[PDB]
């Protein structure tokens, strides 16, 4: 009953991939390469299909950095996010991204903290102190089985 999610803390450099969307209507968000699990797939796999869907870049998962399970007060829904860090290993510009997503860009800690109150959670910014904290965990504490 609470929606699985997944988001990806990719950081170079001390800059951070993160998109800005328009979940509804039309107001532009800050968040982290993000989405719902869908069916047949597993937790980790979902998040690089995420990366590459929303910002064109293909991505290879590392850790686990945090599980965050809260309700969105405004929208009444829980969700259970797990959240992963990993490196960034292709780039297609001509890559479709998700329709929503404005643009995928580089962000420096400075500038993710100044846009505060467009991120599209509090969890984009706690997903990154839990990340610069140095919260890493083994992909291996998910086991995932598909069914064979
Ligand atoms: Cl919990
Ligand atoms: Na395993």
């Amino acid at each position: 009953k609470p929606n699985v999610t997944v988001a990806a803390v990719i950081e170079q450099d001390d800059k951070y991939l993160l998109v800005e969307e328009i979940p509804r209507g039309t107001a532009i968000k800050l968040n982290q390469p993000a989405g719902h699990l869908e069916p047949g797939e597993s937790i980790i796999q979902a998040c690089s299909r995420e990366v590459l869907e929303e910002t064109g870049h293909s991505f290879l998962p590392e850790v686990l950095t945090g599980i965050y399970h809260w309700t969105c007060a405004s929208n009444g829904t829980t969700y259970l996010r797990f959240t992963f860090s990993g490196q960034v290993v292709s780039f297609d510009p001509d890559r479709k991204l998700d329709t929503g997503i404005v643009r995928a860009a580089w962000f420096s800690i400075d500038e993710i903290r100044a846009k505060q109150a467009m991120h599209r959670t509090p969890l984009v910014m706690q997903c990154i102190e839990d990340y610069h904290a140095g919260k890493r965990y083994p992909l291996d504490i998910l086991q995932y089985y598909d069914g064979s």
